[PDB]
């Protein structure tokens, strides 16, 4: 009884360790087991009903280090269990899942701007690297469609990117797709109805509120209704046919308003507010 939206970690004056869940049907908010380590800039995904916390940059009383950690949360036990860590720390990471395999895309290790991606086999609890991206990307958004991994926007070390690349697992290669109309760093990327949505983000001069979706059929970026709040480093997921944007940062305050986008109406609604404003959260639904 209840498929939930999960928010894990985040930042607000100090990277948080909170794990909270939102039930859209009734609007309730749930406080669950906190992360063993406060983390922000991490990404979230679910494989086999299990929630995974990947990457980010964790708080410590002995430093503020880029985390290569992979942690697994079981809603049934409300208990976090650490898994095998990634080869290298990845902060500002994008993660996409293909057949129960977790793809870690880009991310930063201090000044190192990763272009390498590694995949995780949950059953073996092992990470193995694959082909690296054509471009270095941190703050990149990752989305999987028809068993294809799309990495969009980000920062390559000197430029904020509007380009996107596509990973073909069968060929194990990266192909550059038509770039977005807008440069987006720390934007929200998700898939809905054969379309990759890029929501919000940072273009280099100001946090964005516009949203443009990429139509796989045409392979072209088209603008849709923009969001009511400008946000960057936002959490994003789709839940029962609607896109959900969680929190983010507008350039002034750490936001918490959650906005819902309806494809059929092409309108944004503020469905709820979170317990506390936060940014750089990982988001997943299960
Ligand atoms: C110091 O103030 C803070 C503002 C936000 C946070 S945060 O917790 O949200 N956070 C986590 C972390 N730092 O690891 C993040 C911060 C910035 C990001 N960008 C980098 C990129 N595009 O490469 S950004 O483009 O969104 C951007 C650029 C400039 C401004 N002014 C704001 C945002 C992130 C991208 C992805 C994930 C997390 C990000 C913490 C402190």
């Amino acid at each position: 009884v209840g498929r939930l939206i999960y928010t894990a970690g985040g930042y607000f004056r100090q990277s948080l360790s909170y794990l909270e869940a939102y039930n859209p049907s009734d609007g309730t908010w749930l406080r669950l087991a906190d992360l063993q380590v406060p983390r922000s800039g991490l990404a979230g995904c679910v494989v086999g009903g299990l929630l995974y916390a990947v990457g980010g940059r964790n708080n410590s009383p002995d430093g503020n280090t880029d985390s290569s950690a992979l942690d697994c949360y079981n809603p049934m036990t409300n208990q976090w269990s650490p898994c095998a860590p990634m080869s290298v720390p990845r902060n500002r990471i994008g993660v996409g899942v293909i057949d129960g395999h977790i793809y870690a895309v880009g991310g930063s290790h201090g000044c190192i701007h990763h272009n390498s991606v590694e995949r995780y086999e949950p059953e073996r609890d092992e990470w193995h690297l694959v082909a690296p991206m054509l471009t270095r990307r941190i703050g990149v958004g990752v989305a999987v469609l028809n068993r294809l991994l799309y990495a969009v926007g980000g920062f390559d070390g000197t430029n904020r990117l509007n380009s996107a690349e596509c990973y073909y697992p069968e060929r194990n290669e990266w192909r550059m797709i038509t770039a977005m109309n807008t440069i987006r760093s720390g934007a929200g990327v998700c898939v809905l109805h054969n379309c990759i949505y890029a929501a919000g983000g940072y273009d280099g001069q100001d946090q964005l509120n516009s949203v443009e979706r990429y139509d796989v059929e045409t392979e072209t970026w088209t603008f849709v209704a923009p969001m009511k709040h400008r946000r960057s480093a936002l959490g994003i997921t789709v839940h029962q046919g609607r896109i959900y944007v969680l929190g983010g940062y507008d350039g002034h305050t750490f936001l918490d308003s959650v906005e819902c986008y309806d494809p059929d109406t092409d309108t944004w609604s503020e469905v709820t507010r979170m317990t506390s404003g936060r940014s750089g959260v990982g988001v997943a639904v299960t």
